[PDB]
């Protein structure tokens, strides 16, 4: 009843499996992945945007100098100039000629558009990934759990209980330093907090929005009014963050291996189909019937109609029934050679029922197993010319 | 499928032709030339009389 069966890690592909239960008719299986999100773990570094430079108004002495202090602000660079001669609209600013001293002051802050757009530096660990399985086997046809891949987790939904994992591989797609620009994942490498270079990534770096302080490293240098004019030219580097922008590299999510999307949301990889899951699951023993009621279908034949080397169900073939009494009868083929669709026949008094399958050999000599009866389906397919179909479904790809 | 086939010129004859595409029924064609006009390009030269 613990049916314990390794499985291969794909979204859109059945595990119609079939319990061996002794003493008791047996029983198919049928596991599907929905998803398979993998969340690493996650911590938040650092969010850099565009920057702002809140210049305020000068102090301008008519006559003597004014030393300046060296303010709190964020890259506050101050510098005091000698021999000015500002003109306003209402006419020359002083009467001293060479006293007249301007004292400019300017820092950087992070702009205001940094509340909406920004991007987010974030470090990653292994995390523990999740998946949504259905299952409907036997009866029941449904099932809708959340599950995890530790193997120690028990997912006990409807009836059955069973457990996932782990995976067999450890692939992430994330490396160890991520950054999130609102929807898209680039694996970029910011440097750290608090070093960023003027003008490349992460010329501002701050905390968080909320953070009130902040790593501005942007060469903000001012330099003198010219021809006697108030206003505080101040010469630096263009923003560090307008760059990368209009030249990053390929997003994450469309160069991660294995078909793996992202989201922005907990950071998961789903679909990244790669690796196995041993999958372990307890059957109640209640779905079992006794091995007595089930009718025997001994002295069948099986017979190929038509099977084409395809990777979408175009195997068929009529198996000649002889058969005793009338009931259900689970169908499955041990071997990997080929996948059949159908899941459960009802029999009559010595019928025939076609059934579809797809294979992946030039000539399928693969066993079916029928409700304890066990028959091989030799035949011959062949290969298509319109190659236009579902993504392929038989995953059986070996030596043929 | 795309079934091509050589079939000799002339009017009346089917060209009944089975479609064996693998994984469906196959099924027959029949083709048959009502018409084989040519139409040569010309070019008037003159014209003669009495």
């Amino acid at each position: 009843y613990e049916h314990t069966a390794v499985m291969p890690n794909k979204v859109g592909i059945p595990y119609k499996a079939l319990v061996e239960r002794p003493g008791y008719a047996p029983v198919h299986l049928q596991i599907q992945l929905v998803n398979t999100r993998i969340i690493p773990s996650t911590n938040l570094e650092y969010i850099t945007c565009k920057y702002k430079t809140k210049v305020p108004s000068p102090v301008v002495k008519c006559c003597g100098a004014t030393q300046c202090t060296s303010k709190p602000h964020p890259d506050y660079q101050c510098q005091v100039f000698t021999g000015v001669y500002p003109f306003m609209w209402g006419g020359a600013y002083c009467f001293c000629d060479t006293e007249n001293t301007q004292m400019s002051e300017a820092y950087v802050e992070r702009s205001e558009e940094c509340s909406i757009d920004h991007a987010k530096a974030y470090k990653v660990h292994t995390g523990t990934v999740q998946a949504m399985v259905n299952i409907t086997y036997g009866s029941v046809s449904w099932r809708s759990a959340d599950v995890y891949v530790n193997g120690e987790t028990p997912a006990k939904i409807g009836d059955a209980k069973l457990i996932i994992g782990p995976l067999s591989s450890a692939w992430s797609p994330f490396d160890n330093k991520v950054v999130v620009y609102g929807h898209e994942v680039y694996n970029y490498d910011f440097p750290e907090y608090g070093t960023g270079k003027a003008g490349s990534f992460g010329d501002l770096q701050s905390r968080t929005s909320t953070s009130n302080d902040l790593y501005a490293n942007t060469n903000l240098k001012l330099q003198r009014p010219q021809a006697g004019i108030v206003h505080t030219p101040f010469t630096q580097a263009p923003s560090g963050f307008e760059r990368w922008k209009r030249d990053k590299g390929a997003p994450l999510n469309d160069v991660a291996p294995f078909g793996c999307s992202i989201a922005l949301e907990p950071l998961r990889a789903e679909n990244c189909a790669v690796g196995s899951i041993p999958i372990s699951i307890d059957i109640p023993d209640a779905a079992f019937t006794r091995i007595s009621e089930t009718p025997t279908v001994s002295d069948l034949e099986c017979k190929i109609t038509e099977c084409t080397y395809a990777s979408d169900f175009g195997g068929i073939a009529t198996v000649a029934y002889k058969s005793s009494k009338a009931g259900n009868c689970p169908i499955h083929s041990p071997s990997g050679v080929a996948v059949i669709k159908e899941n459960d026949v009802t029999l009559a008094e010595s019928g025939s029922f076609t059934f579809h399958f797809s294979t992946a050999n030039i000539h399928p000599a693969f066993k079916l197993q029928v409700c304890t009866s066990a028959v091989t389906c030799k035949g011959d397919c062949k290969p298509p010319k319109d190659h236009i179909v579902d993504y392929p479904a038989q995953h059986t790809e070996s030596f043929t």
